[PDB]
């Protein structure tokens, strides 16, 4: 019915997934460039060389965001456009692109939200260890520092990392994402070093910044596939490994015991210095929610030894994700009790359904996506009613984008992208969304 007053309504993107032009104006290549251009590593070999050509069209996209009545825009910064070597020399053409992006955002009345790391680590720092090298903490702060020094007054809500769990589990445990590593020993190393970079960036911001800084995690609730002891233990083990592995350190609760249990010899406790530098007090927290997981035990999938079980009669999306809006409510209230009264922004939520390649008549009819949006907005409202102090909502995504190694076949946008012509077309999802913003949910 009605959301809190001054609730921030926006949409979310990420640098590599929309920008394209990965090497223009002296930008250093990222791990995702090397990844998508080596054969065999992605579904159809689709790259982000063009994506949505957003790099050249940010003015048209910002005008479109004004047309849709958006109040916030959540984007990420391509580190390689800032420091082509990841360290040292700073090419200010890319830095200027980001500063102009924020300028145009702010002169259309839109509050810019910046993700400093959203998976596109420069290849130069991969060459020097990537997220295996602990010097990454320093390399992150110097990156973050520069960004603050340029736009901290205008960008006023910063996030350090986007979904560290997807970063590690896909990039370092199963090699499904850049930089394609498959090693049980590496995943916890990269997890710790990600959190250390996070803490170092928060400290750098506290010395240099005046506004807000936080972190973005994905959360996927867990349910046992049966009431077997092994299915139940698998569900709790996935829940710890996925939901708690990163929020507990950030909030100074150490790391879950299931890290040790799951990884065995591959695990080591963090030192009190590591934990101390990770647990830096932050201003806000961003939660990315899409679905729940109903977990079954599978000895064949170590180290976690859990697998997903499809629910019969349940609805799934083009990514195999169950429509389970109740988990969003559960997630937000859970975050509240476990971690405190920190303000919460839903930094990602949405769905992917089978849309045609182009729009006819200037319309793109996506009733399933509209339905998902309604259910989950009501779920957010139910959470806020239950005491959850949520201050914003970011629909993933603003535009149909690349979606990493799954390629352009999976469309998350409320605005349709005709990828052959870069034609923007607001879907029915987007029109309902702007009705939601102008009424602040009353239409629901």
């Amino acid at each position: 019915i009605k959301f809190p007053d001054q609730f921030l309504w926006g949409a979310a993107t990420s640098a590599y997934q929309i920008e394209g032009s990965p090497l223009a104006d002296g930008a250093g290549p990222s791990i995702w460039h090397r990844f998508v251009h080596s054969p065999g590593l992605t579904a159809k070999g689709e790259t982000g060389d063009i994506a949505c050509d957003h790099y050249n069209r940010y003015r048209d996209d910002i005008a479109l965001m004004r047309s849709l009545g958006l109040q916030a825009y959540r984007f990420s910064v391509n580190w390689g456009r800032i420091f082509p070597d990841g360290t040292g020399r700073l090419n200010s053409a890319g830095l200027d692109f980001y500063e102009r992006l924020v300028d145009a955002l702010l002169e259309a009345g839109i509050e810019p939200l910046a993700t400093l790391y959203h998976w596109d680590l420069p290849a130069a720092l991969d060459d020097r260890g990537g997220w295996l090298n602990p010097e990454i903490a320093h390399w992150f702060a110097d990156y973050a520092g520069a960004m603050f020094e340029r736009l901290d007054g205008r960008v006023k809500r910063w996030a350090t990392l986007n979904e560290p769990w997807v970063i590690t589990d896909g990039g370092y445990l199963h090699g499904a994402l850049a930089p394609g590593h498959r090693n049980v020993f590496e995943a916890p190393i990269a997890s710790r070093n990600l959190m250390l970079a996070h803490g170092a960036a928060v400290q750098r911001y506290r010395q240099a910044g005046k506004h807000e800084i936080g972190l973005v995690v994905n959360i996927e609730p867990k349910y046992p596939a049966s009431e077997s002891d092994s299915d139940r233990n698998a569900a709790a083990r996935s829940d710890a490994y996925m939901n708690r592995q990163y929020l507990d350190p950030a909030f100074g609760l150490g790391c879950p015991t299931e890290m040790a249990e799951i990884f065995g010899p591959a695990w080591r406790d963090w030192t009190a210095e590591e934990l101390a530098l990770a647990a830096q007090p932050i201003d806000w927290l961003g939660i990315n929610y899409y679905t729940r997981g109903v977990m079954k035990h599978d000895d064949a999938k170590p180290p976690v030894r859990a697998d997903y079980v499809r629910q019969p009669g349940a609805t799934y999306t083009e990514t195999g994700w169950e429509v389970f809006e109740q988990g969003l409510t559960e997630t937000l209230l859970w975050v509240k009790e476990r971690y405190g009264d920190i303000p919460l922004y839903v930094t990602e939520n949405g769905s992917a359904f089978d849309d045609p390649p182009t729009a006819q008549g200037g319309r793109l009819e996506d009733p399933a996506r509209v339905d998902y949006l309604e259910r989950h907005l009501r779920a957010v409202h139910a959470a806020i009613a239950g005491g959850a102090d949520v201050r914003g909502y970011m629909a993933w995504s603003l535009l149909d984008n690349l979606e990493w190694s799954l390629g352009f076949s999976k469309r998350f946008g409320i605005v349709h992208i005709d990828f052959e012509t870069q034609q923007r077309t607001p879907k029915d999802s987007a029109r309902l969304y702007s009705t939601v913003i102008a009424s602040n949910g009353a239409v629901l």
